[PDB]
């Protein structure tokens, strides 16, 4: 399943981490947990 | 255009508002703003 999501800014301490910041309504949508990897376009 | 990108919790505040946090260099990668829409896969 493919999850929409609108873009935020990150916080300061996370600037440069290759993260992306998302709760557990998004998680479980997906099918991930922390610590995994997503890819990511732009709609 | 489209990056890899690791989950990391979201923050409280941020719960339910259907939003991801990503910093300036995934957002250059993207070829999105702040406030535009993106579509997460799990890889």
């Amino acid at each position: 399943k493919s999850v929409v999501a609108r873009v935020a800014e990150a916080y300061a301490e996370d600037v440069g981490k290759r993260i992306v910041r998302m709760d557990k309504y998004e998680r479980a949508k997906l099918g991930v947990s922390v610590g995994d990897y997503v890819e990511v376009k732009k709609v």
